[PDB]
C-alpha cells in the first residue's frame, strides 16, 4: 500500500517518519513545492528504515501519488512577522485550491487527511473543492487535543493515557470543548476515579488541565517554534486506521450537516474510521454547559468558513 | 527481563508463545512436573523466535525462576475418570501449596499471576499461601470474559473491540456480571451508539450476546476440548503490563477486603496494573440489578473459599 | 486484507493465532471439514484480539475466502495405523486435488502457501494442480529448519538468532543440507566468529548442533505429540512478507526448473518473497560436499514427485 | 526502565520520538541547557503517546537521570558563523568535559551512547573522561552509514534492506570503508546476487552508491539544513538493544586497543550489543584494499583524537 503526503515541512516529515517507524505502509511519497526539501526529508527517513521496517520512501510530484489509499495534506504558507489569522486562512485556501484537484487527479480514490491549519476550516475547503462523499475528507481536528487531555489527566492520575476515556470536541482551537461530563476510567466517572486513586481532581486542577490543553500549542511553539511530533503520530495513527479498515473511534473533523442547530460546518465529533474515511458520526453525552460550548464553537467555524466562501 | 511459567500445558505454553511472538521478555522459563513436556514446548517456541524477537525460551526447575519479575501459575491436575469439581479444587490447592512456596523461594520479588481454575478461588489460595501484599497476587479473573463481551459486541456493531468500553465483573464463572448499564462507545451509552450505527441491540440481540459470553468456554471445549489461545493472549498482556509498569486498567481477580457487603474474597473488578501487580481497585457505575448480581457472585465466592479453609 | 487457512488443526490454528496477535491482516478465515473444530479455534483466537489488534477471525467455507491475498494449505495428514508412507501420501494428494481448485475458484489471485507434509512433494502437487505461474505456489520448506539452525547457533554463541546468517536448504527432511561453509555473523565466517566470541564450535559441538536440527521435530514429538508453535510463526511470517510485498529473502520451497542438474523439482533455496509469492531464486555459496548433498536431495524429491504422478 | 537524552535538539528529540513511538522505555528524560527547548520537545512527544505506547516523557535536570539504563549524549554548541569544524570540535569537547561527569554522577551504571559529532572523536573523549570499562561507552559510529549502504543497495536490488548484509566500517565520515568484499544477500556474494536478480551492479553503479553513502549527509543538509530522522532511529535501535540485552551485532564506535597497527583509537567495527554496552568486537573479512582503507581511516582518527589530548 501507498500513502502520499503533500507538504514536506515539519508536520509532513514527522508524519512520514512515524509511518516509517511503525511500518504502516510499504510506500510513502513526499511532495513539496521545494523539491529539494522533500528529497532531503525522504532520504533522511529512508535511512531509518533498516532499523525498523522495509518502506520505499521517496520524494515526487502529484503524479507520483497515483494509487495512494490516503493522502495527507500538510502544506501551508510560511508565517511572517505581522500576519493576522485571517490573512493566513486566505493564503492557505489558495494553496488548497491548487493542491486538492491536483491530488485527486492522480489519486481519485484516495481518502484525504487534512492537517493544515486552521484544520477545521481547511477541512471544509477541501470538502467543498473535492466533490467527494463527505466521509472521504477527514481533518485531524481535535484528535491531538484529545490526546493532550488524556496525557495531562494520565500524569495527574499516574495511569496510562489509553485507559483514560476523555474527549475534546468542536474546534481544534480556542473554543474547543473538553467533555468532562462523560469522561471515564474503568467505567467510573473521572472525578470519582480520581478520588479513589487518592489523586482527586480539584477545581484548581481542572482549570490548570484546561489551560494545559488549550494553551498546549502556544507553549510548545514558545519553546521550539512549532509543534510536529504530536500531530505527526496522530496523523500516522489515522492513516493506519484507514489502510487497515480498522473501524476505530476517534475525535476527528469532517463536514457535519447539523450540530446544535448550526448547519454545514466542519468540526470534531467521535467518528468511526475505516477504509472509506469517516463512516459514522456519534453525538456524545453532553452537559448543558458543554452543549452551549459546542454551539458557540460551531458558530465560530461556520462564520469563518462563510466569510471565505465555503 | 525474565518471565516464569509453572505448568507447561496448553494454557502455559500458549502464554509463552504469545510472550515470544510479542517479545515481551528477553527470557521465558517453563517449569512442569513432566520435564519432557516443558522441554518440548520450550524448544518448539524457541524455534519461533527467529521469526519474531530474540527470546531465550527454555524449560527448567523452580530454581531457574530466579530473578523473574512475574511468574504465571498455570499448573493444575488432570480430571479423573469419574471425579467431581470440588474434588479438583482441593487437589489443585495442594498443588499450589507445593508450587507457591517453591516459586517465591527462587523469585521472592516476583508478581504471581494465577491462571489455574477455578481462577478466583485459586487466587485467594495463592494469596493466603504467599504471605505477600494483596496486590502481588493477581488472577486472570474475568479478563477473558470482558474480552469476549467486547468481541461479540464488536462483531454486532462492526467496530474495533478496543473501541468498546464494556466490562464483565465478579466470578470467572456462571455468576459473572455483564455491565450493560455503563457500557459505552465514543462516550455514548452502548444502546444509543448501536442505534446511531444502524445496528441496534434488540432485547434478543442482548440475550444472544449475554449467552455467547457465558457459554464461550463451553462452546469452544465442545469443538476443541479446551481453550488456550484467548487466555494465553490475556495472560501475556497482563505480564507485559507488569514488566513495563504500564499502570493500565483491566478487570482482574484479587483478594478484596469488602465487595457489596461480602468480606475478604477474590473476584474481578477494574484495577490498575503495574510493576507491583494490582495497585488500585475501582467500582464501576452499576445498576441495581448488576449490584445484586455482583453481591450474589461475591457471596458465592466467599462461601467456596471458606469451605476450602481460605 | 484477508488471509485464509484451510485445515484448522494445531498447525493451522497456531498460524492464525500468530497472525492475529501480530495484526498481520484485518480478517482471517478458518476452513475445515470439521466445522465445529474450525469454529472452536476461530472463537478462541477472536477472544484474544482485544489484547492485541482488531482482526475479524472466523470459520467459514471456501466461498468465504474470496479476496484473500494468501491462503495457507494445512489440511491432510491423518495416517492410519499400519498405513504406509506412500499410501498416506496418495490420500493427501487426493485431498489437495479437491482443495486447490476450490480455493482458487473463490480467490483466483491468492498466493498459495503449502504446509501439509511432506511439504516439498505437496508443494509440487499444489503447483501442478493450480495452473498458476511457478512463484504463486510456495511451500514452507526449510523455513523452520533454518530457524532451528540459527536458534541452536544462537544459544551456543550467546547472540540474537537474527544476527546469525546461516541457512538450511534442499528437502524439509532427512536429506536437508545445513550450509556450514558460508554461514556468517557480522560479516565473518561462523567458526572464526565463534572463536573470537570465546565460544568456539568444536567438531563435537557442530555434530551436536547438526543433530539438534535434523532431530528437532522428532524430539519435540517425544515430548508433546507434535510440533506447531515454530511452524505456526514461520507460516505467519511468510504470510506477512506476502501481504506487505516485503521482498525479503527466505529459504522456502517452490517449483524449481533446475537444481544442480535435477530438473522440475520442488525444494528450498533462498528466495525473494513478495506480493506475488516467490519472485526470485538464488543459490548460496556451497562447498563440494554441500553441493553434492543438495543434488542427492533434489534427486530423492524428483523421484518422489514422479512416482506420485506430479 | 528509563532512558536519558542530554541535548534536546533535532537529533536528541528525534531519538526520543522514535523511543516513544516504539515503546522502548516506560520513561524518557530530556536534559538541555535551554530548559524551554527540552520542555517543549518533551510535551510535543508526550502528546504522541496516546496514539502509541504509554511513556512518561519529560524535561529534567541531571539529577532526573537517576536509574537510567542508558543515556544518549547528543549535546553540542551552536556553530558560529565562519567557525571551522575543528574550532567547533574544541568547544564541543569542553561541553563533554562538563556533561559526562554530571551524567555519571546521577546514573553511575548507565551505558553512555554518544551521538555528538565527530562521533568517533567524541566517543574517545567520552571514554577518557568516563573512567568506565571500554564497552560501557558506545558511539553511533557508522551504524547510519551501514543503514545508508543497505538502503541504496535495496533500492537498486528491489529487496528489503534487512536482507542486505553489507557493512560500513572505520570513521563515520570521509574515510569510512564500504566493505564490498564480503557483502552478501541470501548467502550469495553481493555482485553475484545482483546478477541473478537481473539488476547487476556495474562499476558505475558501485561508484554512484559509494558517493551516495559518502555524501549522504551533505546532500540531506543542502535540502533540509540538517539530518536527524535517520540517526534518531539508529540511536533508538541501539538503546533498545541495550535495554533488552539483545546481544545483536551492529557496526558502532568504541575504544579499540589495536586496528591495523593503530593503537587506542575509537572507530566502528561489527560488535555485540547488550546490557553492558559493547561486549565483543569482531574483524570482518577484508580485502587488501579495505584493510588499507581501514588503516588510513584509523590513522586519521587517532591523530584527530591526539590533537585534542585524548
Ligand atoms: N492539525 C494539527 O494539529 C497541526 C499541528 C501542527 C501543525 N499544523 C499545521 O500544518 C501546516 C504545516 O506546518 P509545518 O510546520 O509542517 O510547516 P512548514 O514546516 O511550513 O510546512 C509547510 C510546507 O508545505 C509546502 N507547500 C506549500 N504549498 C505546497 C503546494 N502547493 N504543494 C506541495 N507543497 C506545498 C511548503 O513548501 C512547506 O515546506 C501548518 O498550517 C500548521 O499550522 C497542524
Ligand atoms: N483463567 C482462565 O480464563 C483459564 C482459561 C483456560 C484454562 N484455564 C485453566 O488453566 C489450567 C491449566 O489448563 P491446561 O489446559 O494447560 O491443562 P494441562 O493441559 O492440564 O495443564 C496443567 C499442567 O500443570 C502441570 N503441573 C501440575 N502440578 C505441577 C507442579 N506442582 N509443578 C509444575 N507443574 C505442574 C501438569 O503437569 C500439567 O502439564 C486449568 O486449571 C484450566 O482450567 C484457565
Ligand atoms: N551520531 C550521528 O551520526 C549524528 C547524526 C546527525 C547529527 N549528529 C550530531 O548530534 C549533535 C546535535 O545535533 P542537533 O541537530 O540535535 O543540534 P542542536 O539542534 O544543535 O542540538 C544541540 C543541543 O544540545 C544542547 N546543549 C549544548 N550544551 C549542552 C550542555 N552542556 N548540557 C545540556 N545540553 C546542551 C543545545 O542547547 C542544543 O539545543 C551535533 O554534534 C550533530 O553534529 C550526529
Ligand atoms: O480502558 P478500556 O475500557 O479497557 O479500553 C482500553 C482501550 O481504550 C482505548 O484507549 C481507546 O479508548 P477510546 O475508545 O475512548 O478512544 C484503546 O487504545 C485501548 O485498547
Ligand atoms: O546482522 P545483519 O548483517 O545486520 O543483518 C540483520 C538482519 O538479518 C536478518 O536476520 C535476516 O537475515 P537473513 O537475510 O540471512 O535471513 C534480519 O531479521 C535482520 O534485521
Amino acid at each position: 500500500m501507498k500513502v502520499g503526503i503533500v507538504g514536506s515541512g515539519m508536520v509532513g516529515s514527522a508524519t512520514a517518519y512515524a509511518l516509517a517507524l511503525l511500518g504502516v505502509a510499504r510506500e510513502v511519497v513526499l511532495v513539496d513545492l521545494d523539491r529539494k526539501l522533500a528529497q532531503a526529508h525522504a532520504e533522511d527517513i529512508l535511512h531509518a528504515t533498516p532499523f525498523a521496517h522495509p518502506v520505499w520512501v521517496r520524494a515526487g510530484s502529484y503524479g507520483d501519488l497515483e494509487g495512494a489509499r490516503a493522502v495527507v495534506l500538510a502544506a501551508g504558507v510560511a508565517q511572517r512577522p505581522g500576519e493576522t489569522r485571517l490573512q493566513l486562512l486566505d493564503r492557505n485556501a489558495q494553496v488548497f485550491a491548487q493542491v486538492v484537484p491536483r491530488v485527486l487527479e492522480a489519486a481519485p480514490e484516495a481518502v484525504l487527511l487534512v492537517a493544515t491549519n486552521p484544520v477545521d476550516v481547511m477541512t471544509q475547503v477541501a470538502y467543498r473543492l473535492s466533490a467527494l462523499p463527505p466521509g472521504r475528507v477527514v481533518g485531524s481536528g481535535t484528535i491531538l487535543d484529545t490526546a493532550r487531555f488524556r496525557a495531562l489527566l494520565a500524569e495527574h492520575l499516574r495511569v496510562a493515557p489509553q485507559s483514560v476515556h476523555a474527549y475534546v470536541l468542536g474546534e481544534h482551537g480556542d473554543s474547543e470543548v473538553l467533555v468532562w461530563s462523560s469522561a471515564q476510567v474503568g467505567g467510573v466517572p473521572l472525578l470519582e476515579f480520581a478520588e479513589a486513586r487518592g489523586r482527586a481532581l480539584s477545581p484548581e486542577d481542572r482549570a490548570r488541565i484546561d489551560e494545559g490543553v488549550r494553551r498546549a500549542a502556544y507553549r510548545i511553539i514558545e519553546g521550539k517554534g512549532a509543534t510536529y511530533y504530536g500531530i505527526g503520530a496522530g496523523l500516522a495513527r489515522l492513516v493506519r486506521a484507514i489502510l487497515t479498515d480498522e473501524k476505530g473511534v476517534y475525535t476527528v473533523s469532517a463536514f457535519t450537516p447539523e450540530v446544535e442547530g448550526v448547519l454545514e460546518v466542519s468540526l470534531s465529533l467521535p467518528r468511526i474510521l475505516g477504509a472509506g474515511g469517516v463512516e459514522g458520526t456519534v453525538y456524545p453525552s453532553l452537559s448543558p454547559e458543554e452543549r452551549e460550548a459546542l454551539r458557540r464553537s460551531a458558530e465560530i467555524l461556520k462564520e469563518a468558513a462563510f466569510a471565505l466562501g465555503f
